[PDB]
């Protein structure tokens, strides 16, 4: 008898991981068994008994009297699919009066949601010589020793399964239609930093184990991407800040040669002298090539380490990545003004977002809310709202926000496909180029990009912040470029603001 | 590109884990590779196509046909049947010419031995995204800030397993798993004067290189499950005994049953031998006995002697999450079954632990498994493993008497232990049956013969080179079998070839 182990809630109360009694077929063959009784005590028909059991549990009948044969065998059993069952299975199978059957109790770890946030919940197995569970993943194994009990302690999460259950639907379409390499979406409270919403595919259910340990990787806090234009919006908060950024100033846009790379605007030509608000819209790699030589290489370095790159934010989350801000020589310099080369995690993006919103202050962000007993009810850890810095002034954050509105409300927008009907939504595209994993250079092809979107809404004073990004679509690879992860934000930001309570018109 | 993560070793230098170079199978199905091309580029025969990789990659031509028919998609590729595929593989695809069809080079972590020593080794996972391996279990866990090059090339970790003497316990373990199906099942060797671990395996277990069975079970035997451990914990009583002056062998004590707390407990063969001498006794490993020599000694100093030999603490080994096991001690019937090793539970290094003082003067030594880190590049030893004393709980004298004891049990004249002689050696151990509790509920798991049974041997006697522990936990087959021979047909062919490999006199 372990002690029973504590539960995974999330912020509702809800429950995520729990143990529960399920029960196990076991079959007596030996004959000695019926030795001394007044009705058999062991299987004596083995084909009507494989007959009827086929019925109740997912077994062809042939295999179960393949088992039913074990030589010398006092007793058999019937792998998984004979154990893990309910207690109506039980009660199924007890009616049959089947002479030798019977079935044992049995504690496993139950996910009620099945394949659900579960990269961030994770997975414990069990030891079946002793019945001991073990986090192999995620909050189960980041908070094994407390989870473990006496009674284990409970783990409270700042996701909210209602907001979860719309990350999960929209990324299950964008693998429909996109099948991507990797995929994730994170939505996050604006004002506070919580973690209201997280999932990724290819993923794991944590129920049944099915593709458990293909991908240890969560990608929020460990897998680390070159994110692409959303980069941009720290190379302008500092240009903004410097008083390089003038958005009615001109600047000269086309291309840039550095060091042998050809490095110009989306659109090959540019668009001659525009204005540097206008250049924001558009995405333009040679406005923010100029501005950073406006604002000086050793100074940007500085300014992207000022807003969290390049480090860990520190997360309960094992192993988290710190990525890595490129800057060896001026190619991966100008690269990084756009987001390549310089590496990140997701929870960085999230993190150096936050301060738009926040008066300049990033937030921390933060997934965990309490880790507490149940039976004593002592709090082992409370989780709290947390500044881990202050890279800019308010001034400069509101100058970024009217850029960022522009980016998908502007007449001349290039991201009019991420517009929600009745909401006013902001934000910045990605569209990234993404290294080999077996070095050389980028993965070639007809569109080999990291596609993603850091939004917020309402605009200017958001409820929450939603970042979603797509890498390598294998299917609909144009569509992909075209619409980025537009086919995932648009519902998950519709759908959170309506549960949210957020006014329509 | 990731850096290289370092090579897990044996302590002659063998290989047991590194990267390698394998190749991942891409096939282009997309017109525009053609456009501008004499030859096809992309796979126009996709039915043939499937046909012919259906001869590398374990798939159906169907499947892969299916997989060709994508609409929408440039290239296809096949899931994990089309990666981690050999050389060889590469080779025998690319004579074949198919149109559209290629491999890429990509890094695997490989394992030369396969299923071997696994649980010890543990098991390292690829993020396909950007190749990065991460220990999952095991050597490859515990040591993944070490083994990986990015926390440029990783450090490499040398174990004091021998692979010769490895191969024959992973020989031994196939033949009981054969014979007798049983739940759980290990071995261990180890060095009986430097409490290094010579080798080390478990059943069920998983194969590193391929993953099969990977998950099943968590828990190292060794290190992490725990065992009420039966009558090779008689041994520690007995020392106990000896040093309080306890036990005289030639003094008579009165055998058969004793009514504890309202359970009747006996002797193994019910009935017992009326009054006789406590040496026999031990011999018959009476449980009568070691009751009888605990009122002696008295309740209170009995658990602190089951804690100066280490039990109820971990030994602070470096695997993750080292059971502490517990000590049963909270009534009399609890002491009482203690003293044949019931109630109170074990790991196995413990066990080894508790063992190595009758070997060393009084002193346990604290097994170890890690020989050093260290990186191969700037020769930079991060650790470098050594023998170390974990306590004394008993005097020179006290282990040349329970060494006597030992000696008995597998030689006398009136012996049940003969099934563990080896022909042309001189060995010594003491047996266990113990009964096994039930995972879930109370109570001992029910059945004919429902045991862990188990021997914690050495030999050459009295100066041992190697100490080799076995126990196999509720045998499925041949039930009977195994409560009369215990793990005999596993110690004699480990320990037989481990004498003869190490050149002890024959
Ligand atoms: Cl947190
Ligand atoms: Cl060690």
């Amino acid at each position: 008898q372990q002690p029973e182990r504590g539960k995974i809630y999330d912020r509702n109360g809800k429950v995520l991981a729990e143990d529960v009694e399920r029960y196990k077929l076991v079959a007596v063959i030996d004959k000695k068994a019926s030795a001394n009784s007044k009705k058999p005590r062991h299987v004596v028909d083995k084909k009507e008994t494989a007959k009827k059991l086929s019925t109740v549990i997912n077994m062809k009948p042939e295999e179960i009297e393949k088992r039913l044969s074990q030589k010398k065998a006092f007793q058999i059993e019937f792998g998984r699919k004979g154990t893990n069952l309910t207690y109506q299975d039980k009660l199924k199978i007890e009616k049959m009066n089947l002479p030798g059957i019977s079935l044992l109790p049995e504690t496993e770890r139950f996910y009620p949601n099945g394949n659900f946030a579960s990269h961030l919940i994770g997975r414990a197995q069990k030891n079946p010589d002793t019945g001991e569970l073990k986090g192999a993943l995620g909050v189960e194994k980041i908070f094994d020793s407390y989870l473990s009990g006496k009674r284990g302690d409970d783990v409270h999460l700042t996701i909210d399964s209602n907001i979860q259950v719309f990350v999960e639907e929209a990324l299950d379409g964008m693998v429909e239609r996109y099948q991507p390499k990797d995929l994730f979406a994170v939505v996050m409270d604006a004002k506070t930093g919580e973690i209201l919403a997280y999932s990724q595919r290819p993923t794991f259910n944590p129920e049944t184990g099915k593709d458990f340990g293909k991908k240890w990787a969560n990608d929020l806090y460990q897998n680390t991407y070159e994110p692409g234009s959303t980069f941009k919006s720290y190379g302008l908060a500092a240009a903004i800040q410097e008083g390089a950024f003038d958005p009615d100033k001109k600047y000269k846009s086309g291309h840039r040669d550095i060091m042998g790379s050809r490095i110009s605007d989306w659109n090959r030509v540019g668009w001659g002298e525009i204005p540097m608000s206008l250049g924001f819209t558009y995405s333009s790699n040679t406005l923010m090539m100029h501005l950073q030589d406006l604002v000086g290489a050793d100074k940007m370095k500085s300014w992207y380490e000022r807003f969290g790159f390049g480090k860990s934010t520190k997360g309960m989350f094992d192993g988290e990545a710190p990525g890595q801000i490129g800057w060896s020589n001026e190619l991966q310099q100008k690269t990084s003004s756009f987001g390549q080369s310089t590496t990140v995690t997701p929870v960085q993006m999230l993190q150096a977002q936050s301060a738009f919103f926040n008066d300049g202050n990033m937030l921390k962000p933060w997934f965990v809310n309490s880790v507490e007993n149940p039976v004593s009810k002592r709090q082992f850890y409370k989780g709290q709202k947390q500044i881990a810095g202050k890279p800019i002034t308010k001034d400069t954050a509101e100058k970024v926000e009217k850029q960022l509105d522009l980016v998908v409300n502007s007449k001349k927008s290039h991201a009019a496909n991420y517009r929600i009907d009745g909401y006013e939504v902001e934000g910045k595209t990605g569209t990234a180029q993404v290294a080999a994993p077996n070095g050389g250079g980028y993965v070639k092809g007809p569109n080999p990009y990291f596609v993603s979107f850091m939004g917020d809404a309402p605009k200017k004073n958001p409820k929450v912040i939603v970042y979603a990004g797509m890498s390598l679509a294998q299917k609909n690879d144009q569509e992909a470029y075209e619409l980025g992860v537009s086919k995932a934000f648009k519902p998950i930001m519709e759908n959170t603001l309506k549960y949210l309570n957020v006014g329509k018109s």
